């Protein structure tokens, strides 16, 4: 199947950074054509585009009017544009040049070298587990020193949307095109009547990172979080790998076996690496204040969306902690995110 990627641009010239990586690590144009399209009518952008020549596709968003935002958002009119161009743009990749599934990469994000392989081995699993909505290239807790380098590999479910780097199928495009919002998508995407329960498969090592400091929204999250998350540079041939153990039977069975086997220790053990011979551990949670309480003193994100925490599966974060592995997860009894939980 041809899985085109496609670059949302506005008005940073430096989507050639983008384009740039996306370009020189592509195995094969025919597979994954590269279609960008510009939004804002921004000329130097426009014209770096076009530098690209046919190594893309340049295509534009057609209504550059101003939006009328509702009371409660005269700060926030950048949120309802990148709405707009968001439906007009999937629009094309599914209704237009009739793909079958697309990777939607900001002009932003830089790629690792592994990107391609990535998606080329994981399309297959998304094609067939319904319970999957998509595939992110962004892993949430992605600092270095939360991450395994040893492991580059490793693949996990996620019930908390990453976006940041993403696949989906013409058939979800079928589903959200209709009730698209007028502004917030990504958070619209997260919200439980959008997502029906779905998962993203996230990897452990992120295949995006992001530049992008200057943007729409102000910069501290950018700034305290964003800009952290580490690109892998170790290419794995996912493509080459059994990928069997994300299906949703195999997963369920095993990974939450796995998380709920491994011995509990207290948080300020784990924050002062106290019972290192204990590699991987568990850190429980009861409520919505130890949640952040302890999501914070181990340097994870502590929102959540609709209730769900960031990279949170089951209401199980995973990540790494000073070399351990650790699990901060919610009593065995766990059967449902709470939206409440703010
Ligand atoms: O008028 C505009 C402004 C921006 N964009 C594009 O929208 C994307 C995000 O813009 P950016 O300035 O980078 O804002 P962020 O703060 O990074 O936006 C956050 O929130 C957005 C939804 O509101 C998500 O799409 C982003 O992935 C998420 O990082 C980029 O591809 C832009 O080219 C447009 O299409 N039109
Ligand atoms: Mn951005």
């Amino acid at each position: 199947a041809v899985i085109p990627i496609l670059v949302i641009a506005c008005d940073r010239s430096t989507v050639r950074r983008c384009l740039d990586k996306l370009l020189h690590y592509r195995p094969s144009a025919e597979l994954f054509p590269i279609i960008v399209s510009q939004d804002c009518g921004h000329e130097e952008t426009a014209q770096v585009i076009a530098s690209y020549g046919s190594a893309v596709t340049h295509i534009r968003q057609p209504d550059l009017s101003n939006i009328a935002v509702q009371p409660d958002h005269r700060k926030f009119q950048g949120y309802y544009k990148i709405a707009r161009h968001y439906r007009w743009a999937l629009g094309q990749i599914f209704h237009n040049f009739n793909y079958p599934a697309a990777v939607v990469v900001e002009d932003d994000l830089e790629v690792a070298p592994d990107f391609f392989e990535y998606f080329q081995a994981t399309y297959p699993l998304l094609k067939a587990d319904p319970s999957l909505w998509c595939v992110s290239a962004w892993n949430d807790n992605g600092k270095e020193q939360m991450v395994d380098s040893s492991k580059p590999e490793l693949l996990y479910r996620t019930d908390f949307f990453p976006g940041l780097g993403w696949l989906l199928l013409a058939e979800l495009w079928a589903e959200l095109e209709p009730k698209w919002p007028k502004a917030f998508w990504d958070d619209w995407m997260r919200r439980p009547e959008q997502r029906k329960g779905r998962a993203c498969v996230r990897p452990e090592i992120s295949r995006t990172m992001t530049f992008g400091r200057k943007g729409v929204s102000h910069g501290q999250f950018f700034d305290q979080h964003l800009k952290f998350i580490k690109l892998n540079q170790q290419f794995v041939p996912f493509t080459q790998l059994d990928l069997s153990y994300l299906q949703q039977e195999a997963y369920d069975r095993d990974f939450l076996a796995r998380v709920y086997g491994a011995p509990q220790l207290q948080v300020e053990k784990v924050r002062t690496n106290d019972r290192k011979e204990l590699g991987e551990v568990r850190v429980q949670y009861t409520g919505r204040d130890s949640f952040k309480a302890f999501a914070k003193a181990l340097g994870v994100m502590d929102d959540l969306k609709s209730g769900v925490p960031r990279a949170g599966y089951r209401g199980i974060v995973t990540f790494l902690f000073r070399g351990r592995r650790v699990h901060l997860a919610p009593p065995q009894t766990w059967d449902g995110y709470d939206p409440s939980w703010t």
